């Protein structure tokens, strides 16, 4: 049935704003993630983005066209340092999976767009690892983990791909002379 005049299409508009600002916000900090020396933090940022960008357009097809008004709060800024900027991010995952998204799914439920009710609870699974990734490298910059680790592993250069072996990344990759902003812990998700 149509969604005209009903509280999920002002919500729809709501998350579809929400989800807009997101986009830029965590690509901006990309850019801060890049000048503070965190490449894959920074390639985070930006795949975060890109999905915030897909969550955005799921929601926009459902829109039926016209203008609508809508109440919202947001975040006026900030851009801080990438560790503050994880936080930040992370909190903002945190409000859309436990209280924007469920909120808007069982409203959803309620006016009967079941369909629609079920984006909105698939979208905020999404956000919770969103949140988890932002919080675990906000913990790694925290306690100086994001380079260096206890025990002796691998490290990946994210521009060439050259493997180190050690309890640390190099500070210059002896394949492609990039600094040790490029370093990863050695990944294999397949
Ligand atoms: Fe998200
Ligand atoms: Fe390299
Ligand atoms: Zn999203």
């Amino acid at each position: 049935k149509s969604l005209k005049g009903s509280r999920t299409e002002k919500n729809i508009l709501t998350a579809f704003a929400g989800e807009s600002q997101a986009r830029n916000r965590y690509n901006y900090f990309g850019g801060q993630a890049k000048k503070d020396g965190f490449v894959q933090i920074s390639d985070i940022f930006a795949e975060t983005a890109d999905q915030e960008r897909e969550h955005a357009k799921r929601l926009f097809k459902f829109l039926e066209g016209g203008d609508l008004e809508i109440v919202a709060a947001f975040p006026a800024g900030i851009i801080a340092d990438t560790h503050a900027n994880l936080i930040a991010s992370a909190a903002g995952e945190h409000h859309e999976y436990t209280e924007m998204y469920p909120s808007f799914a069982r409203i959803a439920r309620e006016e009967g767009y079941e369909e629609i009710a079920r984006v909105f609870a698939s979208i905020a699974v999404a956000e919770e690892f969103h949140e988890k990734r932002f919080l675990d490298f906000a913990r790694n910059i925290k306690e100086g983990r994001v380079f260096l680790r206890e025990q002796a592993t691998k490290w990946r250069c994210r521009n060439c791909g050259y493997v180190h072996e050690g309890t640390g990344a190099p500070e210059l990759c002896p394949a492609c002379a990039h600094p040790k902003a490029h370093f990863e812990l050695l990944g294999i998700n397949w």
